[PDB]
């Protein structure tokens, strides 16, 4: 009887991963499944349903799941292969926990200004110089075309204004991450939202703006900069988008915009009867040069695997997002990374609705993340 294998991902990866399955089957008989899930919902539904024997085998994902699934013991800890040296470590140990090794990363990533150059033909280097851009283009296209968005209300997307003002999620110390010591409320953070808000009474961001919206609107030509990762670039070039990748604006003169590092990555169901034969699909086949090469074509982000960057070097995205990520700041993946994204979403939605002030609604979010890391 043909075993199966079944992998959960995006979107973005649906068509590569199909294609290397149906290779892998063709060759070994293994039967490979390529289940499209919202990115957002691939967390939760394997919380939901690994326990329940319902899981995927492999999910691909982000490595700030891996503290929260590996200490569950939801994820299955990944043995040394051959192919382990070719990666670079900080990718893999983005994809570590608790001195064990939880999933084979095939890039890095952060969100950069994606611009469209038929209405910026070169981009702002201020933030300052951006809102002037921005309202311009909002007055010249008559509401047609908009001169700027992103998520406003969701906080990886405003991440890099929170942390290049200075806050930062659990304090950084020379013993790891306090997760006792959160600075999304401190004096920084409050700036950095204020700079969102600053863009909301401006004009140049509405209420309602979100992830759906930022990107079809730039897909369809209709937006002439955003602020948005390496993973929306293949849609828009096919699109036939004219657009450049650049670091976010300086905040101010001598504040650069600090945003999330990311690592994406392949993680193996530790409930799957079939958990053997999935580690042997991702070190034997997925890891391989060619292999991760051909995902970073179907898929275009900052390899991580180091002779795969080498290849891809001197792309001017990969070269935008480079110098994005270098003023970045990696995701934690420590489990209590969970209870920050939805209080900061909400304390979000507040400032851009006119619902709080910065202050009351990050004061009350760090609240909200405490307790519900103290239990
Ligand atoms: O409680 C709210 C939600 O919190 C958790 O979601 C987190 C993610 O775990 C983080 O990784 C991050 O998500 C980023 C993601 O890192 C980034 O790559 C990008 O995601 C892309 C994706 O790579 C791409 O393949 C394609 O699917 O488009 C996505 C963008 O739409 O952007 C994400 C942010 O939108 O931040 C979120 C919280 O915002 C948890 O996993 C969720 O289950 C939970 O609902």
């Amino acid at each position: 009887m043909q075993p199966k294998l079944t992998i959960w991902c995006s979107e973005k990866q649906v068509d590569i991963l199909q294609k290397l399955g149906e290779e892998f089957k063709a060759k070994y008989g293994v039967e490979v499944e390529v289940q499209y899930v919202n990115f957002q919902d691939i967390k939760s539904k394997f919380l939901t349903a690994a326990p329940e024997g319902q899981g995927a085998d492999i999910i691909v994902g982000a490595h700030d799941w891996v503290g929260e699934l590996a200490v569950n013991g939801l994820i299955e800890p990944i043995p040394n292969f051959s192919d382990l040296k070719n990666f670079y470590e900080t990718a893999l140990n983005a994809f570590s926990y608790g001195g064990k090794l939880y999933g084979i990363p095939y890039a890095m990533e952060a969100i950069a200004l994606i611009y469209n150059k038929d209405y910026v033909p070169e981009p702002p280097k201020t933030m300052d110089e951006l809102i002037e851009i921005a309202k311009q283009i909002d007055e010249e296209f008559g509401g047609e075309v908009r001169g700027f968005i992103t998520s406003a209300a969701e906080f990886y997307y405003i991440a890099p204004f929170i942390f290049g003002y200075g806050g930062y999620v659990f304090k950084q110390t020379e013993k790891g991450l306090d997760v006792n010591d959160i600075g999304l409320a401190n004096e920084g953070a409050i700036k950095g939202v204020k700079l969102l808000k600053r863009l909301v009474d401006e004009g140049i961001l509405d209420p309602s703006d979100n992830y759906q919206i930022m990107d079809s609107m730039f897909r369809e030509g209709q937006a002439a900069m955003i602020i948005n990762g390496p993973w929306a670039i293949k849609a828009y070039k096919d699109a036939g988008i004219d657009y450049g990748v650049a670091p976010i604006p300086d905040l101010e003169p001598g504040v650069p915009a600090r945003p999330f590092v990311g690592v994406q990555g392949f993680m193996v169901n530790a409930k799957s009867p079939n958990k053997l034969l999935a580690i042997e699909f991702l070190t034997s086949f997925i890891a391989k040069k060619e292999t991760m090469y051909r995902i970073y074509l179907g898929d275009p982000r900052l390899p991580s695997r180091k002779d795969v960057l080498e290849l891809v070097k001197d792309n001017p995205d990969v070269v935008g997002f480079t110098l994005s990520a270098a003023n970045g700041i990696p995701m934690p993946n420590v489990p209590q990374m969970a209870a920050v994204w939805a209080a900061m979403n909400d304390a979000l939605n507040l400032v851009v609705n006119g619902k709080a002030t910065v202050e009351e609604a990050l004061k009350n979010a760090v609240e909200r993340i405490k307790a519900q890391i103290q239990s």
